[PDB]
């Protein structure tokens, strides 16, 4: 398991839990040198547990599929709560078994559904140390349209964070105060599927993209992202997609 405790909570042991996640994230082989995540992986093996703190010690237990990092739900004292897709209704049959109710959320875990329920996209959500903190106090009491706006904000600054060290870096600048997410976070999030095929197909064209993936950068300025010796490859990206489930 991983945790994060927001109590005394600074870039630095944020820093930490970012890099415990992508420890516990397997891999077999790394492609231009940032680990591939696995085809699949089965059992219960397949779900990372992330136990994270608010400000005041209460916690929720956040079920991380490691294939993908995706989220597939969380347990929030005695109750669980899972997306609304077969993929976490799988899951369900591992995590959080001794719950003593699932209740199953009325959304899947995709960005356009949880904008819809949340009312607003997430260029509008503030995000940052202090927004987890209101993220995890949300989730512990169900109430379906305020748990959208949670989960956009954890989804964030758990995952994303894990996948690019940029978007590390701007939670990590939103230590004390929260702020929307940059462009380029948000173009980030957005191209993570397609840069990760990308990387794989350039194993066998000579570091060369097949086809160009569309970024913007820490400037707010379009660039286009052609092979591997781009930044976003070299510094940035922390875990590929698997092109099996692509
Ligand atoms: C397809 N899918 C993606 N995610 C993750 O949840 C976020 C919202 O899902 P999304 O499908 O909107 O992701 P996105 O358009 O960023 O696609 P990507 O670049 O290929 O990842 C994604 O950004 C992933 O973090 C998903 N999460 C869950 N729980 N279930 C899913 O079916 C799923
Ligand atoms: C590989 O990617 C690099 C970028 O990392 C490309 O070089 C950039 O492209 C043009 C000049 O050709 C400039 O706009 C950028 O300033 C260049 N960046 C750097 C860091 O030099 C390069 O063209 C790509 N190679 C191929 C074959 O597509």
């Amino acid at each position: 398991d991983v945790s994060f405790r927001l109590s005394g909570a600074d870039p630095s042991s944020y820093g930490m839990f970012i890099k415990d996640l992508r420890n516990a994230l397997p891999h077999t082989e790394k492609v231009y040198n940032i680990p591939l995540l696995l085809p699949s992986v089965s059992g219960a093996g397949r779900y990372l547990l992330m136990h994270l703190f608010n400000y005041d010690g209460n916690t929720i237990t956040v079920a991380v599929d490691v294939t993908n990092v995706y989220i597939m739900g969380y347990l929030a004292l005695t109750t669980s709560y899972f997306f609304n897709e077969p993929a976490a209704d799988l899951a369900s049959q591992y995590v959080f078994r001794s719950a003593r109710r699932k209740i199953t959320l009325p959304y899947s875990g995709n960005y356009e559904r949880l904008q819809i329920a949340a009312g607003k996209p997430r260029e509008k959500i503030p995000i940052g140390l202090p927004a987890l903190d209101t993220a995890i106090s949300t989730l512990l009491h169900y109430d379906s349209t305020a748990a959208a706006g949670a989960l956009l904000v954890l989804i964030q600054t758990t995952a994303e964070a894990a996948r690019f060290k940029y978007i590390e870096q701007q939670i990590q600048e939103r230590a004390y105060r929260d702020e929307v997410p940059s462009s380029a976070t948000i173009s980030l999030e957005n191209s993570w599927s397609g840069l990760s095929k990308q990387i794989q197909l350039a194993q066998g064209n000579n570091g060369v993209f097949r086809t160009p993936t569309v970024l913007v950068d820490s400037k707010g300025n379009r660039v286009q992202i052609t092979n591997v010796t781009s930044n976003v490859v070299t510094s940035n990206i922390q875990l590929l997609l698997n092109t099996k489930n692509i």
